[PDB]
């Protein structure tokens, strides 16, 4: 059997443009016309862009096309805006109602601005208070590259123990978006001074401080 | 569009009956007797194991049930095996121009105890305010298996603008975590009476209610 071979890594620049193949045989690309092109984002639906081997979906913009030449298929995605790193994979025909797909490319942007994330950090709420238990969460958000580090603190002295930090989702703007969080009892809450959430990307610090104060 | 509502996870041990659905939004009930199940598997591509309905491609083994009961597509893995942990996304063509995939189900073997989420929702800092901003973070941890919908609402009123949910991470207790922040406009905070987090898993189903209040 087979696959269908596109090469897993179609890097360009913004304002440039990138041209994945999707090589198949003469029993799937090559006979039949039926050639889709599907553009997908990390672990979430992908959707049809191309389908009869080059044609617009209304609603996919502009500039993703299609072409065929003999055993293959090709997408030329042309003007490169930051979100169309995703993964687009390939689907032919084959015969006997069977459809075959592609190893699928990971498509890369160049050039896009990197970010220092916005830190916010949020005081453990009053029902929080009120069910006796206390959480701290450091939304760590708009960050560009992908690494951004978190620390937090018990008091200057550091907190080691107590968090748990998911790490970098990417956002509706080709954006990285973050949480750490510090569970601790009211009484630890009511304990000290403050607790600080320090953010560490691309060589610059951020330190955020919540004092016992609130309003919540 | 994002026109048929997949559950967030399923899960079983080996041996278990995992059924998962496509509802479709109003739209061509009746309509595409034509829904396709897709696996992924983590790095793979998307096989699809069943098309027209209840019709299993090429080489799909026999347990990977399918029907469509009404409105709802349901595939059924009758026999739980190892290798069956994937996403599954289902399908319809709805016109030439229009291909859609179900939001996506994750299948999971079950290697802990099921675990809901527990869902805390922190209000704008007062201090944030003060900066003129206003940010509500939804957190949601310990859960098992780690697949999770949000939901946001302004007054039972999806807020389908400014969520950014993230994406489930292992904490050190080998449970998932993820968190959706939502950015307003202080005015549009106060103008509002409540804002709810709802968390979506495996039948349960967490809603928490947030409101404005003061200090200042």
């Amino acid at each position: 059997p087979s696959a269908l071979t596109q090469p897993p890594s179609a890097s360009g620049s913004l304002g440039q443009s990138v041209t994945i193949s999707c090589t198949g045989t003469s029993s799937d690309v090559g006979g039949y016309n039926y050639v889709s092109w599907y553009q997908q984002h990390a672990g979430k639906a992908p959707k049809v862009i191309i389908y009869e081997v080059n044609k617009r979906p209304s609603g996919v913009p502009d500039r993703f096309s299609g072409s065929k030449s003999g055993n293959t298929a090709s997408l030329t995605v042309s003007g490169l805006q930051a979100e169309d790193e995703a993964d687009y994979y390939c689907s032919s025909y084959e015969g006997s109602d069977n459809f075959v797909f592609g190893t699928g490319t990971k498509v890369t942007v160049l050039g896009q601005p990197k970010a220092n994330p916005t830190v916010t950090l949020f005081p453990p709420s009053s029902e929080e208070l009120q069910a006796n238990k206390a959480t701290l969460v450091c939304l760590i958000s708009d960050f560009y590259p992908g690494a951004v580090t978190v620390a937090w603190k018990a008091d200057g002295s550091p907190v080691k123990a107590g968090v748990e930090t998911t790490k970098p989702s990417k956002q509706s703007n080709n954006k990285y978006a973050a949480s750490s969080y510090l569970s601790l009892t009211p009484e630890q809450w009511k304990s000290h001074r403050s607790y600080s959430c320090q953010v560490t990307h691309e060589g610059s610090t951020v330190e955020k401080t919540v004092a016992p104060t609130e309003c919540s």
